[PDB]
């Protein structure tokens, strides 16, 4: 709900760095 992914689905690099 209040956790949009305006960029975290567009981003797949970052995303799987973040662990």
């Amino acid at each position: 709900c209040f956790l949009p992914k305006l960029f975290a689905k567009i981003t797949k690099k970052n995303m799987a760095h973040i662990r």
